[PDB]
């Protein structure tokens, strides 16, 4: 059994009906006009996002779904700031290949629809299901383009659409499984599979202590779990020294807030709070597999966030290893503190730019939820750039304030140069980003906040109930568009 | 008792010594270099927002405080979207204003500064007390400007200070003394006493019943406080005609959260959940004053939201002007039920623009806290007036989305067209924005949430603790600019 998804795009007051995508239309002439035939039978139009199946209309293709692409010519939207076309497109072909799955069709043949990359996105995005622990299991399909004019595109979009896979299969695999040694290891093989232009180093706690890294040590040893600080080489400039562009992700491979215990309400999705591990990592390994002509270092202190007789306590003073003191006021705001020691190394490398990425606040969630990645930063050139690459993958960002206005209640701290917390309960997200900054020197440095966009319950179409993975192809389109312009 | 506050700049590298602005330079030179002396002599050089008070240094001015005013060529800060000088000299002479006041001097002279509105606006703000209701209070302080060459600057920056200060009196007056009718009363007051070209109608119960706004009636009548829904009319354009701005503010006089009681924990500053309509209506009335040459609307509905035998019950369905039905899960979401019907009203005037100011969420404090007004629109254009005359008064905005994505989580109802909650408990500043959105057609209209705005502890130097009436002077800027470029 072979399914296919076509697409129909909203039909324009001049046209006497919807017009099918250049596949639509030559399969419906392929079956003498059968298909638009049942659709003007099965009823009302098909709407951007709503499929309708029809059966036996060729041998080859028992099912056919054909899938509602919305305006043809929709573009950039200025209001959602994101390509309109391309997010009707991978949640058309989404649903359409969610169809072909609910029938048990192990392969699916999907049409361009006039964009193969946003298609393969949306069929790659759209099947994945984290299953590898569950005995019942969806049929697994497999998706390729239909027609052969469209390759390259298309198998951009695989790369892209895997690239996230990967980050919400590293986000939501279980923690006992997903440990920092593991993930390492993961991350490992995927980048080493992607090239050979590359070095992993796993680095141990004896390298951790020897590298100063105190603040990212109080996180870690509460609990039994070794902690891995993943270092990745990808050397894709020409110039082997060319500055590279390092990305920082935070990896608390699961978060209890230690001491500062969580509720236990959805305490599992902490199992997730190594999120900016798995997008930054995720976004070389795609950077690699697109052989990007740059060099980019990947940073990941990774380690679990337990209670126990020896972990952190609130109000212990740790030292970065920049020498800075911060006092451990909430030892549930771990993520800054194993950043704050991350950040600092990133900078040995005199990167052209930082990014780091975390699942650093709920502050961010209840500001922007998963509409958008917020993003602080101190480059307005970085913010344009990676807001450019949001709007073409349509994972967005949004930018935050990095304010000394935050800065100012966090360095006003009882026992050290820096608290982990705010002396106010407001604005969580900026000033877990001003103390962040307080590790920072370089000039173009980003913060994304990610704990809003960790998961998706429905709200991006063409994600199923899970770790999103976000906003990893949005990290990718910037790596690329650099590559090329910057 | 006479005093004087007097600006010195931090020393520049090339500069011998500390510069003082031209009054301290002057004064210094009349009192043959004692001043300089005795500040030498007074050790460690002041920096900005720092003051040092000499004494007898001349018989006419027995206080002279000394105020930093940090690098005189401080201008816009592209980090923190503001002009730092003038911040710089907000605080350095409310800071010296308060210290001439706690030596309970009541006449101050004030150098300009360089920026006689930056000065007037320190000194004004600084020395702001809501004290009508205590029997203890400061020496009340008449600030001046120094000199006689920059009095339309001066006076300038006392206008919008004044106009600030009224906002602030407004939202730090209980609400058993500032009901809807007497914040109504006062306004009309302020406004008539601004211009003759005026027009105040503080309509009753019955106008509002007669303009079909069901859910702003919702909302008032658990409470036994009459509402009002407040519409000021200025007219300064030549030409009667000309399309009026319209701003829209939320005006709860005091909020308990009604049935959807809130905890009792500084329940007291709900008083201030009218500081919408305060703002917004003290930005017409420093319109007025200033004359601005352009038609402005105000509107402003009042009420309490109290909790009684006939107060709003969660699930009730109620009706909006415009005819859609607003299912309220949560009587504390009420702001957004008074601001739907205002907001309806508001496009009755055939605006210009609409722009409707709120203490709207805590999502919004947890978003942003009290560094900037969070601010929601449909228009960029509108977005950047607002930012620019920002970046001038140093009350910064910061753009929030008006994604559908927001959207589908509040038209998703279970019994009618809007909940007034969203489906998940994310993003709550962004969910209220969509909320209102759907009573809004016109093409320029900006939301802003000031919640985390709506106090200052010590965040803005310039503002003693209480009630901020922020950001009315972005918005009088916002005006004055419109006046003169759109
Ligand atoms: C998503 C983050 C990182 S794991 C997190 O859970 N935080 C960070 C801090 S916020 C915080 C909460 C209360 C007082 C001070 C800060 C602690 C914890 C929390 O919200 O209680
Ligand atoms: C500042 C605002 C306006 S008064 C406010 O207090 N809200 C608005 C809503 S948010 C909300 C809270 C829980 C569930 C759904 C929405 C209710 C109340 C609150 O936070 O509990
Ligand atoms: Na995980
Ligand atoms: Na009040
Ligand atoms: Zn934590
Ligand atoms: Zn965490
Ligand atoms: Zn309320
Ligand atoms: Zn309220």
């Amino acid at each position: 059994t072979k399914g296919l998804v076509l697409g129909i795009y909203s039909k324009e007051k001049e046209e006497d009906e919807p017009q099918f995508t250049s596949a639509g239309e030559n399969f419906n002439k392929l079956v003498s006009g059968k298909l638009r035939e049942i659709l003007n039978i099965s009823g009302p139009p098909l709407k951007a996002g709503k499929t309708r199946t029809f059966y036996g209309l060729h041998e080859d293709f028992p099912s056919v779904v054909v899938v509602g692409l919305g305006k043809k010519t929709a573009g950039i939207d200025e209001q959602e700031n994101w390509h309109e076309g391309k997010e009707n497109i991978r949640a058309a072909v989404a649903a359409g290949c969610r169809q072909i799955q609910d029938l048990e069709i192990p392969s699916v043949e999907v049409d361009p629809c006039g964009d193969a990359q946003a298609a393969a996105e949306g069929a790659v995005l759209g099947l994945y299901e984290y299953d590898d622990l569950k005995q019942k299991r969806k049929v697994v399909v497999s998706a390729k383009l239909h027609g052969s004019e469209d390759q390259e595109a298309w198998q951009r979009g695989v790369l892209f659409a895997s690239g996230q896979n990967l980050a919400r299969r590293l986000m939501e695999t279980p923690a006992n499984e997903m440990t920092p040694t593991k993930f390492a290891e993961i991350v490992e093989e995927n980048l080493k599979s992607a090239s050979i232009k590359t070095d992993v180093f796993i680095r141990p706690k004896s390298w951790i202590e020897e590298q100063e890294m105190g603040s990212f040590l109080s996180v870690a040893k509460g609990s039994e779990e070794p902690p891995v600080f993943l270092e990745i080489h990808y050397k894709g400039s020409p110039n082997a020294s060319e500055p590279p562009l390092v990305f920082v992700g935070k990896g608390i491979t699961f978060d209890s807030g230690g001491i500062s215990i969580k509720a236990a309400a959805n305490m599992d999705l902490m199992r997730a709070d190594m999120g900016g591990a798995a997008t930054i990592c995720s976004a070389i390994v795609s950077a690699a597999k697109l052989d990007l002509p740059i060099n980019i270092v990947g940073l990941a202190p990774l380690c679990e966030n337990m209670p126990s007789g020896k972990a952190n306590k609130p109000g212990d003073v740790v030292r970065a290893r920049n020498g800075k003191t911060i006092q451990v006021d909430n030892t549930d705001a771990e993520g800054r503190l194993i950043l704050a020691d991350a950040l600092c190394y990133a900078h040995t490398f005199n990167p052209k730019v930082i990014i780091n990425a975390a699942t650093l606040t709920g502050a961010m969630d209840i500001a922007l939820g998963s509409g958008a990645t917020g993003v602080f930063t101190n480059s307005s050139w970085l913010w344009n750039k990676l807001f450019e690459a949001s709007i073409e993958t349509g994972d967005r960002v949004w930018r935050m304030p990095l304010f000394e206005h935050y800065t100012r209640q966090v360095i006003d701290c009882q026992l050290a140069d820096v608290n982990n917390i705010g002396k106010y309960r407001s604005a969580g997200a900026c000033t877990a980003a001003a103390f962040l900054k307080e590790f920072v020197t370089h000039p173009k440095w980003a913060h994304l906040d990610i704990a809003g966009v960790m998961t998706n319950k429905d709200e991006v179409p063409y994600l199923r109930k899970g770790m999103a993975g976000r906003p990893t192809r949005t990290l990718i389109e910037f790596l690329f568009r650099f590559s090329q312009d910057s």
